[PDB]
């Protein structure tokens, strides 16, 4: 018995927290799987006007060693209903002083009731991902604080019994499950970039930064499944930077560095580490670049990846982490989940965690604080020290981060609280 799980999060987000989303709800799905439901993840279209296939992105193949996934265009040539859209909206009341994971229906708050209207009885209308003629058969709003766990107990409440299709909005009001843990880590190792994309990003490594995954021992087995841990990756012989502005500079000017200050980190990067090649990837606009440019030594080259031919946007971006991400050293944008799915790849090609979690300093602050160091796992008074915080549960508006340690209950008390959590908000949507 066949069932499909589809889902979208609040209009607002990125690509990099959509992506992290993904791994959530893909969790999920694993659940599901693993205590005898026979679900199939469709993939939701990527948009903000426009709705794209995920192998534009991704390698379906490898996304689909971990759970089953298909297009939303391939589950709408099955001629299947969407039987059930659930909301997904927080306690109004807020979490306590423990962070508990729970359901409940409630009415429905804002937006949800301006994005979808009953027009029939068994008709829904809604965005769908910009399609016209989709709609669900119910609607409701759930109240829920929790995880990846927590939303596999939902869907299998009887309440949604009768379904076969559900989709799952606001998906980014729920949480990982075991931050940072294998299951995290397998969902994040499958997530390969598309072939073409590949190839495109080997060609311009091979052409502009004396870059090859020979030289730089930077191979990769085809099967993620494969993997093993390894910190003895290289890189080509470039510094990578992820240089993050336009709306973070309206939004996030405090923690970064201004166009002398980033200048004067590159400069220094590179006589430490004997580089002279840079590979810039940036959504600066040209001029700003220019500038930084024309501030860099002589004997220093900055490049990047301009000739994009019929590469759309969302493409050209992954082109820039793939590059970043085989650097023989690399250095972020401040909360950024562009720079966070960076140390990811890093982490999974198998670099040392100091060339990976670094992050650009505001020009007053030399010693500010850097990315919490969230390592790659491939295996599975007495309280151990808290974990690093988690990345906020969302990229605009408020979201979550949480930290946690353990104890053992054996041969001690063990009193107190494994979980710490508080609200983030990493700017406005
Ligand atoms: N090509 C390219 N695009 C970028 C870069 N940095 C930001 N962007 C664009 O801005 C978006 C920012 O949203 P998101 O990926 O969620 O990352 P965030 O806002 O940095 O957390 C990205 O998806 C890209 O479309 C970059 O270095 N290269
Ligand atoms: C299931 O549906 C009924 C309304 O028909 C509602 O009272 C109940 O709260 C729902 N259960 C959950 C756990 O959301």
């Amino acid at each position: 018995e066949k069932k499909f799980l589809l889902y979208d999060v609040n209009f607002g987000e990125g690509f990099n927290l959509r992506r992290d989303v993904y791994m959530r709800v893909a969790n999920t799905v694993r659940s599901l799987r693993d205590s005898g439901e026979n679900y199939i993840l469709v993939l939701p279209p990527w948009g903000r006007e426009v709705a794209l296939s995920w192998r534009l992105f991704f390698d379906l193949e490898s996304l689909n060693r971990f759970i089953p996934v298909i297009e939303f265009e391939d589950f709408l040539d099955e001629n299947r209903p969407i039987d059930q859209v659930i909301y997904l909206q927080h306690y109004a009341e807020g979490w306590g002083t423990e962070y508990v994971r729970k359901f409940e229906k409630r009415s429905c708050l804002p937006p949800a009731e301006s994005h979808y209207k009953q027009v029939e009885e068994f008709k829904w209308k809604g965005w769908f991902y910009s399609y016209e003629d989709v709609y669900s058969r119910n609607f409701q709003c759930v109240s829920i604080q929790g995880d990846s766990g927590t939303l596999k107990d939902l869907l299998k409440h009887s309440n949604f019994s009768e379904s076969t299709s559900i989709m799952v909005d606001r998906a980014e009001t729920i949480l990982h499950e075991h931050y940072g843990e294998v299951d995290y880590w397998k969902a994040r190792r499958s997530m390969r970039y598309s072939n073409d994309l590949v190839d495109v990003a080997d060609a311009f490594r091979k052409k502009y930064l004396d870059s090859d995954d020979k030289r730089d021992k930077t191979k990769l087995v085809d099967d993620w499944t494969k993997e093993k841990p390894r910190r003895t990756a290289i890189g080509g012989p470039y510094l990578g930077i992820h240089w993050r502005r336009r709306d973070f500079l309206y939004a996030k000017k405090a923690q970064l560095p201004t166009i002398p200050g980033t200048a004067k980190i590159l400069q220094d990067l590179c006589k430490k580490l004997d580089l002279q090649k840079i590979y810039l990837a940036t959504d600066a606009p040209d001029q700003e670049v220019d500038e930084l440019k024309a501030l860099l030594n002589g004997e220093l080259e900055v490049y990047r990846f301009t000739d994009t031919q019929k590469l759309n946007d969302g493409q050209i971006a992954i082109i820039d982490q793939y590059l970043c991400a085989h650097a023989a050293y690399f250095i972020g944008s401040y909360e950024s989940t562009f720079t966070f799915r960076i140390q990811e790849d890093r982490e999974i090609i198998g670099f040392p965690i100091s060339t990976t979690f670094n992050r650009l300093c505001p020009d007053t602050e030399p010693t500010c604080e850097q990315p919490a160091k969230w390592k790659i796992v491939y295996s599975s008074d007495g309280w151990s020290p808290w974990s690093e915080w988690t990345s906020c549960s969302t990229s605009c508006g408020n979201g979550i981060q949480q930290r946690g340690r353990s104890c053992d209950s054996l041969n001690n008390r063990c009193e107190g609280s494994s979980v710490q959590t508080r609200t983030c908000h990493i700017q406005e949507c």
